[PDB]
């Protein structure tokens, strides 16, 4: 698995758009990004955490 679990625990308040509305998972996935449904009303595909550039 590419993303850990820790790299996508990223604060609803904090998150990153990484797709656009009606994004899937598997286009999610796709871009290296995280992806939850759980919490409506903020970035359901957002960037993770890793190291930096
Ligand atoms: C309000 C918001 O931040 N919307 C996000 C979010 O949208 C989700 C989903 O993709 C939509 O189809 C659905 O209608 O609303 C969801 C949120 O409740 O996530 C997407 C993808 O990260 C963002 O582009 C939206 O801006």
């Amino acid at each position: 698995v590419g993303l850990s679990a820790n790299q996508c625990a990223v604060p609803a308040k904090d998150r990153v758009d990484c797709g656009y509305p009606h994004v899937t998972p598997k286009e999610c996935n796709n871009r290296g990004c995280c992806f939850d449904s759980r919490i409506p009303g903020v970035p359901w595909c957002f960037k993770p955490l890793q190291e930096a550039e």
